[PDB]
């Protein structure tokens, strides 16, 4: 499924990934949690995003 950034993140750690608002992100997984691990279709990498900065798109 695709969601899109509502907001810019910058990453802070090695797991995280940073994105811009706008961007447009898969899920890999959201099975539980906060944070989810997601794949861009910007970047094609792939890592935990916080799930309240993407809305479905």
């Amino acid at each position: 499924m695709t969601f899109v950034a509502l907001y810019d993140y910058v990453a802070s750690g090695e797991t995280d990934l940073s994105f811009k608002k706008g961007e447009r992100l898969q899920i890999v997984n959201n099975t539980e949690g906060d944070w989810w691990l997601a794949h861009s279709l910007t970047t094609g990498r792939t890592g935990y995003i916080p799930s309240n900065y993407v809305a479905p798109s």
